[PDB]
């Protein structure tokens, strides 16, 4: 199983789950309230026990503390993650992220003295989509999906239905225990005037691509192919791939057989291993 630990950072305590082993698979979630280990259970459960695991919950999500993020920058969050990296023994790692976790991931791989062996992205947020806004008409299909989900209940029920289809009843309930715990803590602060639930991105955060030296495996729904082909998440590495699959944004829930297949292939052929 995974060891739970609140690790100290300049941003205050950060919830982590950890398993020894080298290289270490480091997980970062998208925007949401799910705890990261729960969020990525279908990938974590499938990795060989010999492989390390580190999951990290962002502030105001999962079991990390709630706090105002108004004065927090991506650099601050990246520095906190790097402190967390230094807290554990692994010497090399792969980053596996969903959605907004892509932004931190790019800086981490560019700044960490530990060796990155690979990036695994499940619809990582691009500067392009970010500038436009997820669900902003750029993609008519995203605009229609968002428009269908009128109410908070609709949006919640959509996630509930989706997760229900892709997790065991046990991992489903656990996933939602984290969501509900997070939302409960958020009730105390989210209606306060100055409160910002997440750090704001700036232009200075959009100037980093992935090194040519690091293989990248990106998974995305087919309609986003061009965006990703032109994106900061792809490079010319002989092992880098763009895999088109899935019917929704949560590929780390539903496409883990395919993800594991690509991951195993990446590791078996990596000249730094």
């Amino acid at each position: 199983a995974l060891n739970k630990e609140m690790v100290n950072t300049l941003l205050g305590p950060i919830y982590t789950c950890h398993r020894e082993g080298n290289p270490c698979f480091v997980f970062l979630s998208g925007a949401g309230f799910f705890s990261t280990a729960d969020n990525f259970a279908n990938i974590i459960d499938k990795l060989p026990d010999s492989i390390g695991i580190l999951t990290i919950d962002a502030p105001n999500s999962g079991y990390s503390p709630v706090s105002n993020q108004a004065n927090v920058g991506l650099r601050d969050w990246v520095n906190a993650i790097l402190m967390i990296f230094e807290h554990f023994k692994f010497q090399s790692y792969l980053l596996c992220v969903h959605s907004i976790g892509g932004f931190a991931a790019l800086q981490i791989m560019n700044q960490s003295s530990k060796a990155c062996l690979g990036f695994i992205g499940l619809e990582p947020t691009t500067v392009m989509i970010y500038r436009a806004g997820f669900s902003s008409d750029l993609y008519p299909q995203l605009a229609l999906r968002r428009q269908k989900l009128k109410t908070a209940a609709d949006r919640l029920n959509y996630l509930k239905d989706l997760s229900r289809s892709h997790f065991s009843s046990q991992q489903f309930k656990q996933l939602w225990r984290g969501y509900d715990y997070c939302q409960r803590q958020l009730n105390d602060v989210q209606s306060l005037p100055d409160f910002k639930i997440r750090l704001a991105l700036g232009e200075e955060d959009f100037k980093t691509g992935i090194s040519e030296k690091i293989p990248s495996i990106v998974f995305s729904e087919s309609f986003r192919e061009k965006e990703y082909l032109e994106s900061e998440y792809l490079n010319k590495h002989t092992q880098t791939k763009l895999i088109l699959c899935g019917q929704h944004h949560y590929l780390h829930w539903s496409e883990t057989n395919s993800i594991l297949e690509k991951v195993e292939q990446l590791l078996s052929n990596h000249e730094k291993l």
